[PDB]
């Protein structure tokens, strides 16, 4: 059985990225860490865990580890776990520049060592249902706002931090072939994103990604207009659908976890398969970095004009 | 007190117009005609409307007329009204071909009548409601959807008689000023649509028309993402919004009459209220051809 | 083709009891008459209609009429007008007197005329839909109240006036063999109605009748748990139902009007028919005053304790 | 830091209470029993818990235990962990027999012990926030049912793991002083409950217990006709209320915790808290079996 080490706070980890572990089966949780040697140190006593004091030990004992800290530490942390032969899932940014990434790709290759970004959205029961259905999709738009949330960063770092996560899983929804046909990008005096908006195009199919940090709720959606239906999903929680016959809500399952809805479990458990089985992860490689290299693109425009 | 006549007395008249034609306090409804006569007669006397076997019959004895027949025999018609010194309303098209409506337009300008373009969703409460606070909205989308429609008439009918609707709404909710930035057009091997799609851009504000005739839904909506809330109205009658303390649903009155939430009423008033006062209506002039010389341009580049 | 005469104003009527005769297809609306031979005639004008200046002429020129005046009025016009031979549909209340009620319902049948009651709600399409559904029916809950109308009658006018609705369809759905197990009456110190609540037995089916005159919301529902499924009505306009596929939202018809929804039309429709065929209304003898013995029967004790 | 002991690791101990007990700061896990000790050992390990092969050695081992197993061995259970000063939550049924409930209480009461019953409803934001708001109630209804559960344990069994619950939160919600006024109860040729309805009347207040075995729907809600409002919870996580000026959906923050909304984690901590500071839980001595003794009486009034 594989021993799993987790690197992140606990910010974030704690609610999802923990609770997550409180599994065990097939493989075991060997201990944890995170810069912040202090707000680190409760959490792994009251869940009972190992605490690294340096992730060079954490790696030495550890087959495999979830980066679960800053976006700005991503690129270290992973370059050092791998380089420790340590197999590696990061969350979302892989590394906040895009060459940086290409080279952990290579490395995580040329080390014959799994590297997968922690996309959950691609593991979320309700999303992965939705791609079997949009086979004569038309029309795909999400949309992702927070109420009140104009982060202190610039319009770089909350694109890489949060837009990503739309555009990811738009691309990935539509068969990963789109292309950036429009959009907009504002940002308040500060130079701090307000709003994201584009728009792509896989043939005939229309795909919008839209991401607003003041519009007073905090909402996440997908809306899917196919030949035949008209489906809607709000939070990766619910979903409607409405095949002629008049609107139908999904069955939620009595017992399901919240972290088990946004793909936070299949995630993990995917991970945990393609270690011992050896195969090629579902976010790895060229599946890495993509969506990194639209935001990309956009970013290299919208600082131009 | 003018005297009100109707053109047209297929479907969504008999529907829509005409119970909101024949409640009437301020004005009366002196006559009928539709280009078939068939089953008119029977029609008419079911509303205690005297028919008229011709236009100029319905004219000479009319003062303003609401016309609602096939987009086609609409210049036809309307010319012929307005040179009998008759205020029309005319239904979505104001004519089949671009040019034709204008020319109606300008026949309409020189004759001194009032000529509008009878779009009742600018009427709709909750749409004239919604107006008031895109004062700082970003995203603005209107979807129009039917379950399986995908009728005999071609694109371009349903362009016109139907899209129409999405794209003057949505350019009427922002501004007036935005600019197409792209989309698609998807028809079957026998021509007749099956899914449309644009995108418009009015500053910041990005705008989506979106409208597919086989999605199993009959659903009309409209979203809005601003500064410090989020809007939803479906099908004119829900109304949610969402402005950090929980959604919530606009109450739905006595006043609960679908004529007067998808705006029917609020046109008819207007239209009349304009030609008692010798006032320019909300869909006269450019106003009454704005989305269709989009809405053709779209059509025409498709055939390109 | 038959003439149809409209007793009734226009406070409600013109909403719904006169736009619902702007059909015109078998009989004809042959004029109308009010009390108030004021705020009666601008109405009369506007809708193009003759306009009585009596109930004695308005009975003359008529074979059927629809009462829809104050509820103190039923007794005496619908009396007048079957004493003229004419066909008479009353509104709810058929008299605010049992007894007088019953009298109504002998002179209509001894004078060979037919009289019933307009219990607009027995010909809502929402309401006939669901009671070929309650076969296995085990609980029936009704509410109605109202925002803020708290009104100037004292508790009998308003359980004559509101609550009968109320019982009326509640009874109607679960085939009208009902006993009255418990319940309440609430009133303020003005001896006005507050609250009403009151609890039914066919057999296992448990029925439940409520209303509340100042609950900040009218709304109207009905709510059906059987064997098999879970029912839900709200403003006989929506239906959900769950079949342990999933919550369903029965669509509504594009095209279809309040008052088609509500009944009237249905009602009018069957009244007219009714006089044709000559055959006896679905609310007509006994289910005409059924509900109101019930109602009263309550009121009997609520005024002795 | 009290250590905590659980018993039972059947489905909802694993679902519910041990995520629970397992993140803790004030408090440590300290074993584990099942009286089937099948998988018993492979689910420990997977909790890194302990496995007690007896309830005497989880008892010397522990301050406190949560118990969750067959309502028909909690007594055998209680008394005996009691016995061996430990504090005790039980879970829902305090005891099979009421006698036999009352039982453990005294001998809590004699030994000086904390028992409390896990009424974890009680513990809900949400119906504890319903409850502030019922001073102006009228009616009040439960209902919780499911799609196709008419499971092979009889009616006795469902009264008290089941129906107990929406009797106990009624009452709970409604002051606490209700008197049974009537209802109904159905089972099958084989004594399976179907379905159950019953009324209560606190003064003016009408309280509506309901749930049916095979409805198609396995909904929880309960609704509140107050004067000013109309309250509605579906499944303790959504809240809905009408004062006159449109529906409103209280905000669901990302405390979204099945486990928190339930009213589990809440239940834990105020089971802790009263054993730490030795004080009366919320779920203790008369009110450890107001409901139970409901039930109770409608079921013997069943079978006579």
């Amino acid at each position: 059985k594989l021993r799993i080490g987790v690197v992140g706070l606990g910010g974030i980890a704690q609610k999802a990225w923990l609770p997550v572990l409180a599994a065990a089966s097939d493989w075991t949780l060997q201990g944890a860490w995170s810069p912040t040697r202090a707000k680190a140190l409760p959490i792994c006593e009251s869940w009972r865990i190992p605490y690294a004091d340096s992730l060079s030990s954490l790696a030495a004992s550890c087959d495999a580890v979830f980066v679960h800290s800053s976006t700005a530490s991503h690129f270290d942390v992973v370059s050092t776990l791998l380089n420790a032969g340590v197999h590696v899932c990061v969350d979302k940014p892989l590394a906040e520049n895009l060459r940086d990434a290409e080279r952990l790709v290579e490395l995580a290759a040329r080390k014959k060592l799994t590297l997968m970004v922690g996309f959950n959205r691609r593991f979320a029961p309700l999303y992965g249902e939705l791609k079997t259905q949009l086979a004569t999709a038309a029309s795909l738009r999400m949309d992702k706002h927070r109420s009140n949330s104009v982060g202190p960063h610039d319009l770089y770092f909350t694109l890489l931090d949060d837009y990503l996560h739309v555009v990811d899983t738009a691309l990935w929804l539509s068969g990963g072939k789109a292309s950036l046909d429009g959009g907009t990008l504002l940002t308040n005096d500060a130079g701090e994103m307000l709003f994201a908006e584009h728009h792509f195009s896989a043939g005939p199919l229309q795909i919008t990604t839209c991401m607003h940090r003041r519009a007073g709720s905090q909402r996440e959606t997908v809306q899917a207009v196919t030949d035949g239906a008209l489906i809607d999903i709000t939070d990766m929680r619910e979903w409607r659908e409405e095949r002629g016959q008049g609107v139908v809500h999904k069955p939620i399952p009595g017992w399901q976890s919240t972290l088990e809805q946004r793909g936070f479990v299949g995630c993990a458990r995917h991970f945990i398969e393609c270690v011992q089985n050896q195969t090629v992860p579902q976010t790895a490689g060229e599946q890495a970095v993509l969506a990194q290299r639209i935001v990309d693109k956009i970013w290299r425009d919208a600082m131009s004009e």
